[PDB]
Protein backbone atom coordinates (compact mmCIF):
# COMPACT_ATOMS: atom_id res chain seq x y z
CA UNK A 1 0.00 0.00 0.00
CA UNK A 2 1.23 4.20 -0.22
CA UNK A 3 1.66 4.69 -3.99
CA UNK A 4 1.71 8.09 -3.88
CA UNK A 5 5.27 9.69 -4.75
CA UNK A 6 4.96 12.69 -7.19
CA UNK A 7 1.11 14.62 -5.97
CA UNK A 8 2.09 15.09 -2.52
CA UNK A 9 6.07 14.91 -3.22
CA UNK A 10 8.10 14.61 0.31
CA UNK A 11 11.47 15.52 -0.18
CA UNK A 12 12.38 18.96 1.77
CA UNK A 13 9.52 17.00 4.72
CA UNK A 14 12.18 13.69 4.57
CA UNK A 15 15.20 15.91 4.94
CA UNK A 16 14.43 17.36 8.22
CA UNK A 17 13.28 14.48 10.59
CA UNK A 18 16.06 12.20 9.19
CA UNK A 19 18.64 15.51 10.37
CA UNK A 20 17.55 15.09 13.81
CA UNK A 21 17.50 11.16 14.20
CA UNK A 22 21.30 10.80 12.39
CA UNK A 23 22.63 13.81 14.38
CA UNK A 24 21.12 12.31 18.24
CA UNK A 25 23.24 8.93 17.16
CA UNK A 26 27.15 10.55 16.74
CA UNK A 27 26.18 12.20 19.98
CA UNK A 28 24.87 9.02 22.24
CA UNK A 29 28.16 7.08 20.74
CA UNK A 30 31.06 9.84 21.75
CA UNK A 31 32.45 8.68 17.63
CA UNK A 32 32.57 5.12 17.32
CA UNK A 33 32.96 4.44 21.33
CA UNK A 34 36.28 6.96 22.01
CA UNK A 35 37.01 5.86 25.42
CA UNK A 36 40.18 5.47 26.12
CA UNK A 37 42.23 6.89 22.16
CA UNK A 38 44.81 4.35 20.69
CA UNK A 39 44.25 0.83 22.22
CA UNK A 40 42.58 -2.30 21.03
CA UNK A 41 39.11 -1.53 20.18
CA UNK A 42 39.57 1.76 18.61
CA UNK A 43 42.59 0.72 16.57
CA UNK A 44 41.48 -3.24 15.84
CA UNK A 45 41.79 -3.20 11.95
CA UNK A 46 40.64 -0.82 8.85
CA UNK A 47 37.13 -0.20 10.28
CA UNK A 48 36.22 -4.18 11.35
CA UNK A 49 37.37 -5.51 8.33
CA UNK A 50 35.77 -2.65 6.09
CA UNK A 51 37.93 0.15 4.41
CA UNK A 52 40.78 -2.55 3.62
CA UNK A 53 42.26 -0.96 0.11
CA UNK A 54 45.79 -0.41 0.97
CA UNK A 55 46.30 -2.99 3.89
Amino acid sequence: KGLRRDLDASREAKKQLEAEQQKLEEQNKISEASRKGLRRDLDASREAKKQVEKA
